[PDB]
């Protein structure tokens, strides 16, 4: 397992706008988006709430496409 995924760094509400201070780098399982799109990431809307250590998955970010 060596590939690390986007987790949340603090909870991220219902249809925020992701910034950066959101955004942790972390070698979890099931594997989300790749760490290397947290760039890309920002300003994009998640769908639904993601609490404080959630891995974000492609299906929460809207207008999301790797």
């Amino acid at each position: 397992m060596a590939q690390a995924s986007v987790v949340a760094n603090q909870l991220i509400p219902i249809n925020t706008y992701l910034t950066l201070v959101m955004m942790r780098s972390e070698v979890v399982t099931p594997v989300g988006i790749p760490a290397e799109d947290i760039p890309r990431l920002v300003s994009m809307q998640v769908n639904r709430a993601v609490p404080l250590g959630t891995t974000l998955m492609p299906d929460m970010v809207k207008g999301y496409a790797a």
